[PDB]
């Protein structure tokens, strides 16, 4: 069965890899979708994001990644999707998420949005902290895949 | 007894309609204000949204819309008003709004910040939301009025 | 208007006499119910705290300290009482608060729960931080009327 | 693939249905596990519960009700189920929940615990809500199904 | 400088012990007291959980372990100390440690209550976790000392 | 032993001035640094800032004022420093709070974040609270100190 993990992925970390990697025990096919967040000023375009995750997640079977700029619900309606994935962190606005749930469910009734846990090492993080050190020229190897590492250092001097 | 519901109301949405509602079985005079919060930029001006709310709440008795573009308590300081009614939900950032209460309450001594529970239905809900959705053409025909919903369409060409 | 204030006020503070009295502001008839809650084993019976109340509110014009021993819902209706005032705290179990609410309000649909926001100073306390601070003989002077620290000190010997 | 959906059903609720329903669209077996909370004192027996929620679910496929005492994971493990399902509501303690998936997948390092949200009818209700209401005399048919209602009914007698 | 790192200690887990070694980088002196929280039943008696923890710390420098039946404050009003340590998890209930350490603060002016952060390996960990575990015959050996481990099996048998 | 108060202080408070007071009280050398918050717009300048700041504290023994444009770890790290403080108030974001100073330590594994609470006069106040107050003209002088009251006057004009 298929599910979307929708997000800005701006850049991905190595805690949304995670969530990949579990999502894909638990459904066959997983659609990365780096989607327009209109209350965010991303970094890096939604093309920019797509081609990283492609390269980051290149030899795993099952993912495919795509970007879309409208409403989301409108992405899986038009793909026979019915599931959504998100992570849940320390650092979560869990009503935000709840919100957002609750209310792609009204928009799609058949919607079922599932949230994994993420582990206590990437429960803290996040691409904002991320390029936020980044950006102040702090290592953030730990959080990132080496191709983001790189394609933030880049950013950072451009 | 008066009080005054201020918020942003843009727009105006069926769970501010249901405080208003509520808080008039409380309150016989409630002064709906529509009030510049000034960490946000608004999508209809503080006149196209008083307008809509004349609009929408049309035969409520009990009820005034006003516009203020200053420090509130100073709105109901001039007015003698000493109650502010604001809505609590699920996604309210409670900090916030005790924050706010507790600020006003030092400019304006004599001042409560009385607050309703939205219903369920209308705990997840925000103009946010709404415009967001509005934006990217879904509907949010069953979280606004008719009249809202109009409005929004019309800004959203 | 009349309005109901219902709590355990096992004992009263002066946080609650801080509502009581912001309250009478609002609502020209106020009664402060002593009601049962089910989740607490209190340490004064329900008439003890109901004449601890009304020593402490005894020069309050507008106030009347009552006992209910079930469905508070049940005691407004009763009564014709439409209104239902609460407290909020930083400390308030806010989710609880709001189960609570949304409940009474199914249970009896002309109901309206109203909360004030307690004041700096009384944000952080609670009738639980009182007993316990007497409990091990701490001054709790500064939190409740002296009456109330009387009773406790004698409950504390008992 | 099998899911395992535990919890003290103490009673079970009508937003406990809804999620099992819900589940069902996503796992092909589901199982109720009837688990013992050692932090709560229960109303009914673990048998009773079960008894309960087989009532109630009685003509739902794909779902299978059973009663574990001890370790959640042990009867995982000795199953071959590898999935949690729990609902999250806005009244649910979520660093609860999070302890508690972060301690079982330490325990039982194939685990997924999986959440879904309750729809928002079902947001602020709970088992002991539902229980404490009854106790006192008060309407609780449109929270739990009528073979629960009834249960409570007579438990308070 | 003096401080105290108060607690339920029942057991000790590895958590409590990183705030232990983390605090003595702050502070040369620091007493671990095993004081008794009201609103809890213990499992291990204040002595038995001293002796843990002394067998748990017993080659760390600077630490000294006691234990306090009464009120907080009053330990270190008595002893000269003017500082006390709590740590703070993502499951920690921030207002219930807020509205101790102000309560404190207001029984003992002097008083600082200083908050270190759990490590996000410890962060969502808790005695009460362990004991749950434990009980039901669950592997607790990456969240306590072995000496612990050991006790509580111990227990579970008794 | 030294410590760093870090911050924005745009503009700061007499919370912060309580923080810095009493962070004395523990840490005989304090420095109290301005530095860049990424996530803000300032109002005033880091020089600004600093300014106040030292007239502020102008005759308190043990502070030292400065800023920092960079990595905040990068500072103590070049100056030998491995505690940082911080304040906790009820409408401080705490997770926040938790991911900074965990990320911190991350980046300099020597480094302890320890955290006052804020009295409960100042547990509900913040810069920007003084900023929107003031900056519709209402008073705010029992939250910051008078050369940061006429700092903001002057800035509003
Ligand atoms: C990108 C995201 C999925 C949120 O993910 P993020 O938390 O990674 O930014 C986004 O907010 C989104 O859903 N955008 C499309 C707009 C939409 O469909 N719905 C918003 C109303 S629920
Ligand atoms: C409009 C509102 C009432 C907030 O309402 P909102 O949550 O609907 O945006 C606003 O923030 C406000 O009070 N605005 C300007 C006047 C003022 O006094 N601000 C300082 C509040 S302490
Ligand atoms: C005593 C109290 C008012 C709670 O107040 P408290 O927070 O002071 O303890 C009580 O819990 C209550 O409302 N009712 C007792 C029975 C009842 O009505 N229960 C169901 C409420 S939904
Ligand atoms: C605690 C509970 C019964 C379910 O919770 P609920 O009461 O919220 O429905 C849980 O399902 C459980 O796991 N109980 C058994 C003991 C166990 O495994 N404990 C360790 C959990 S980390
Ligand atoms: C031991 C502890 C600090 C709590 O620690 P814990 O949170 O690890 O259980 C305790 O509750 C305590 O202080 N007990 C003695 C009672 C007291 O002095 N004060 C509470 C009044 S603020
Ligand atoms: C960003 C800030 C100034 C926050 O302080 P504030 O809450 O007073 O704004 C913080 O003190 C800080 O660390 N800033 C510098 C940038 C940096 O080092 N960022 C990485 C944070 S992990």
């Amino acid at each position: 069965m298929k599910a979307v993990y929708p997000g800005s992925f701006d850049p991905i970390t190595l805690g949304h890899v995670d969530i990949i990697k579990r999502a894909l025990s638990i459904f066959d096919e997983l659609v990365v979708l780096v989607t327009e967040n209109p209350r965010k000023k991303c970094m890096f375009t939604l093309e920019e994001r797509k081609k990283l995750i492609e390269e980051v997640l290149s030899d795993l079977d099952g993912v495919k990644v795509d970007v879309h700029h409208g409403l989301l619900v409108d992405y899986l309606k038009k793909h026979g999707i019915k599931v959504l994935v998100r992570g849940l962190r320390a650092v979560t606005d869990y009503e935000y998420e709840l919100q957002m749930a609750l209310a792609n469910k009204k928009l799609y009734s058949d919607l079922e949005t599932v949230f994994l846990i993420a582990s206590e090492k990437f429960s803290f993080i996040s691409s904002s902290l991320v390029k936020e050190v980044a950006l102040y020229g702090g290592d953030v190897t730990e959080w990132v895949p080496p191709e983001v590492a790189r394609a933030l250092n880049e950013k950072l001097k451009e």
